[PDB]
């Protein structure tokens, strides 16, 4: 499918057996979600963006389904004004930019 | 043309008669550039992202060339760790997400 950008490219994802909404974000290296609790061990991490940096939890090898794909990747959990699906996952689902 | 996401989708832009590099960012509503000086009047604006908000200058009706397309749009000038091309401009150059 094709997604035009006149609106935010929001998609539904499934992680931890629950559904959430997230933004397909080509400007994001990593995936950051704020409204979920993930199980197990994690690594502290710091990411930076417009406005400054913030501390988040890095969960590795997290199973997640986006669009119609079931992939595994790193998911950062922490403060963010919007759930973001980064390139680390967009590449695995075959999402590309075209013009 | 197609752009796969295994690397940051950086493109060359021309604005104010000068060449710069910026990130095609589907997760950005607006376009924010840090390494340029734009002529004329502007309106103060505040945008928020991961890490918090920041004050920037809003320049309207700015001619900008990207991916061989010559368009006009709003460009924000202020602190940002990366130059970002937002949806306000990606839509005008016909950039879409496909998977
Ligand atoms: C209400 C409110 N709503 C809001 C809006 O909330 C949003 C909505 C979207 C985003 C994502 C972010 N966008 C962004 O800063 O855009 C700004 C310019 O236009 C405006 O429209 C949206 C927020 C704002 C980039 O797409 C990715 N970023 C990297 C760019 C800046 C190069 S990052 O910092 O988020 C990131 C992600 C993942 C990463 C990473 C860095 O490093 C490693 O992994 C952030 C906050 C604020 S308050």
């Amino acid at each position: 499918p094709q997604i035009t950008l006149w609106q935010r490219p929001i998609v539904t994802i499934k992680i931890g057996g629950q559904q959430r909404e997230a933004l397909l974000d080509t400007g994001a290296d990593d995936t950051v979600l704020e409204d979920i609790n993930l199980p197990g061990r994690w690594k502290p991490k710091i990411i930076g963006g417009v406005g400054g940096f913030v501390k988040v939890r890095q969960y590795d090898q997290v199973p997640i389904e986006i669009c119609g794909h079931k992939v595994i990747g790193t998911v950062l959990v922490g403060p963010t004004p919007a759930n973001i699906i980064g390139r680390n996952l967009m590449t695995q689902i075959g999402c590309t930019l075209n013009f």
